[PDB]
């Protein structure tokens, strides 16, 4: 044809060839099964026997084991090998999904449809599924006309737009390494392809990636090039699906990496760019005169990434500056802030003999810090080593080497996110050009899902917090989507919303007195501490709300916690240590007030522009900034029809074709999926049209299917006879206005009889 030309056509759907092969395999629907196996997930066996409540089966392996039934899983016939949307398997289970991914997998088909989500397996490799060529293949065809892919999702999201007037929205979830990033740069690529009728808004949309990846990336032991902050990005678009604008949003980005590397890892990419020898003179411009792996702050671990080039990322992030329309002193002014930052790290102190007082251990370091703040060097120290309180007369309070140390760190991280959020509001402002209405938008969502590690913090509380909001939000449209299904075809069971399953939780989080005000109260409480907070908590929850549990004994590896709470993807032990410093976020406000009357550097003065100084002054908390981000991302998205996109990280050593058959499964049954199949499954999995149905199985009742001119009548009068032959209940189905609604495990054994018959 055309589409079996493209070369990624081999990479989206096999060949008749390879399905007859796939489909000629021995099978038996009552002897085939899948039994649960420590090394595998599941593994297929052979039912040699049964006696009673247990069955006897002789495995892929060979050996023989004696279950209980409860335990075995059906397989499905190998028809649907490699099934591209999975709600069409004959039996819907956990292993049965496992099996379908792991198939398409082996085949490098990265994508696989479960009902409302888009699954895709990052494939550590080059596809080449992402050309123009095949982008023009999905543009205006049928979702169900399609193999899947990221690209059918994405152009349906638009012809709903357009065709429904509505906004959309794409969520991308996933681990880190899944392949997030990857998802979220094509679908905006696909989006700026379809909605383009000297240099255009989607070249600068695109140019965005290497300024934010510089400053917002970084090696991480899960992925060479992780985003280390959640995203929204709306694509706005006018009546008639022209591009007209794009903004960003930016969610907790990660401040501690700019002062500390764990083993195996980088800082972000941006200050081995800058260090690169792509300019050579601008180390020398900054200051920078000693090798980068003296610098403490961007030093700690790993200085390279195999396989990144940091002269060549450097020229595209410095030549985006350029496109976004930063100007030659801004994108300097940058630079210099950046060089501040390594500089910052190496400045040295010390306490002379029964000293508290910290002064400089020489001053090379904080001269050349200062000439990039464009500030004196001995107001910088002071400030630093002596900064002034008031108290209605300014006192100098005295730091010692751990309080100036703590002081730098804080400066250095609270200054360097205040530099991303004016990138970010500085593409904003490039990316919003006069021209075309902004009559609908599609609001792309890329931010990790939940976490569960040894130790789980502030920083972790929030993650985990937004995916029970998310969660609850599929939840939500799936539940509204099959109630509105069911009212429109006339057959309205009541059921209860499947958000409501997360709300428990949520509430124990955002409810008066719930986790994070009980923080906001306390934070702000003279002599309160980190354990102040910590039983007031258990004393306010422990025994009486059923999600919050006192914590287990530090197994394995587990640090000490002060409470655990029951989140959709587990019981998570959360130590509340440095918590009410994490909400208020202080800075040395001296420093900060010797940065703002800066000369010598305009950008310095313009970041600080949201601080307010004690003497400009003369609450709002981190949590009620993050309380009011999260609320007004939900209000958005359930503005919006959304589409849901879980990437699967396969195994733990970037290995292209490996399954590590634990990590899937784990990611499966906290992501949603397992947990939609079975909702799925506990409903009507299927649905046919009267006159399909009638043709489908005319044969095993031909008189009934010809009885009536009305095709719901002759599908009624079929049902009828089946259920008086026995060989259906009248609980197994449901007849709608339009479509016969079939409960699990039915369709399957209208096929068996069908297929027997023929
Ligand atoms: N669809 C894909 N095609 C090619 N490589 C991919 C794909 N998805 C992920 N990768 C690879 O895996 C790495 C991690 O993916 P990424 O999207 O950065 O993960 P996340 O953003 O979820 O942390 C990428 O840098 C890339 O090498």
């Amino acid at each position: 044809m055309e589409h079996e030309k493209d070369p990624g056509w081999q990479y989206l759907r096999r060949t008749r060839e390879q399905v007859l092969e796939d489909q000629s395999k021995p099978y038996d629907s009552k002897k085939n099964v899948w039994i649960p196996d420590p090394e595998e997930g599941y593994l297929a066996g052979e039912i040699t026997a049964t006696k009673g409540d247990q069955v006897t089966i002789v495995t892929a392996r060979g050996n023989e084991v004696t279950l209980k039934k409860e335990l075995v899983q059906e397989m499905n016939p190998p028809k649907f090998e490699k099934t591209e949307d999975m709600s069409n398997l004959s039996f819907l289970n956990d292993a049965s999904v496992l099996h379908n991914l792991r198939s398409r997998y082996a085949a490098m088909l990265i994508y696989t449809y479960s009902g409302l989500f888009c699954v895709v397996i990052n494939p550590y490799k080059r596809l080449p599924i992402y050309t123009d060529s095949c982008a023009r293949m999905f543009m205006g065809k049928r979702k169900t006309e399609m193999p899947p892919h990221l690209f059918a999702v994405s152009d349906e999201a638009y012809r709903n737009m357009l065709q429904d007037h509505e906004n959309q929205s794409m969520l991308i979830t996933g681990e880190s390494g899944a392949g997030k990033t990857e998802n979220t740069k094509k679908v905006i690529c696909y989006f700026a392809a379809v909605g383009a009728s000297k240099v255009t808004l989607e070249d600068q949309i695109v140019q965005t990636n290497p300024v934010l990846e510089a400053f917002g990336n970084a090696k991480t032991v899960r992925n060479n090039n992780s985003s280390r902050f959640g995203k929204f990005i709306r694509i706005h678009f006018n009546k008639h699906g022209r591009l007209a604008s794009c903004d960003i949003e930016h969610y907790l980005l990660e401040k501690s990496r700019v002062i500390r590397q764990a083993p195996g890892e980088r800082c972000y990419h941006i200050f081995y760019q800058i260090y690169s020898d792509f300019r050579p003179e601008l180390k020398k411009e900054l200051l920078l005169d000693l090798p980068i792996k003296d610098y403490w702050f961007v030093a700690q671990a790993e200085l390279i990434i195999d396989g990144i080039d940091d002269v060549e990322e450097f020229q595209l992030t410095d030549e985006a500056f350029d496109i976004l329309n930063f100007s030659a002193v801004e994108k300097q002014d940058c630079y210099r802030l950046m060089s501040a930052h390594m500089h910052m790290g190496n400045m040295k102190f010390k306490q002379r003999p029964r000293e508290e007082q910290a002064e400089p251990d020489g001053t090379d370091e904080a001269e050349k810090a200062s000439n990039m703040y464009g500030i004196g060097c001995e107001e910088f120290l002071k400030a630093l080593t002596k900064p002034r309180v008031k108290v209605t007369e300014w006192v100098s309070k005295g730091q010692n080497c751990e309080q100036v140390n703590w002081a730098v760190g804080a400066m250095a991280k609270g200054l360097y996110s205040r530099v991303f959020n004016w990138l970010v509001k500085k593409c904003n402002l490039t990316l919003d050009q006069k021209g075309i209405d902004r009559d609908y938008f599609i609001g792309v969502l890329d931010i990790a899902g939940f976490e569960i590690f040894d130790f789980n913090s502030f920083e972790q509380l929030w993650i985990n917090f937004v995916n029970e909001k998310l969660q609850q939000f599929f939840n939500h449209h799936m539940f509204v989507l099959e109630q509105e299904e069911y009212a429109r075809e006339g057959i309205q069971w009541v059921f209860i919303d499947f958000g409501l399953d997360l709300q428990a939780c949520i509430e124990l989080i955002e409810k008066p007195l719930g986790i994070i005000s009980m923080l906001d109260e306390e934070c702000i409480v003279p002599k309160a501490t980190d354990l102040t907070l910590a039983s007031k908590l258990v004393d306010q929850h422990l025994g009486k709300h059923p999600n919050f549990e006192k914590p287990k004994p530090p197994k394995g590896k587990q640090g000490e916690a002060h409470f655990a709470m029951r989140h959709y993807a587990g019981t998570v032990r959360y130590n509340c240590l440095n918590w009410l410093e994490k909400n208020k976020d202080p800075l040395n406000d001296t420093v900060v007030s010797a940065m703002k009357q800066s000369k010598g550097n305009d950008l310095l003065v313009e970041i600080w522009q949201d601080y307010t100084t004690q003497e400009e002054a003369a609450f709002m908390t981190v949590s009620m900034l993050y309380r009011e981000s999260l609320n007004n991302l939900m209000t958005m998205l359930n503005k919006t029809h959304p589409h849901f996109i879980r990437c699967i990280i396969p195994n733990e050593k970037k290995q292209s074709g490996m399954i590590d058959a634990a990590l899937v499964l784990n990611q499966l049954t906290c992501n949603g999926v397992l947990e939609g199949i079975r909702i799925c499954r506990k409903g009507f999995p299927n649905r046919t049209l009267h006159p399909d149905f009638v043709q489908r199985y005319a044969i095993l009742a031909a008189k009934e299917a010809k009885s009536d001119d009305d095709k719901k009548k002759c599908a009624e009068a079929i049902m009828s006879k089946l259920v008086n032959d026995g060989s259906l209940s009248e609980e197994m189905f449901r007849i709608g206005l339009t479509k016969v609604f079939f409960k699990a495990g039915v369709l399957a054994h209208l096929e068996d009889i069908r297929d027997e018959k023929l």
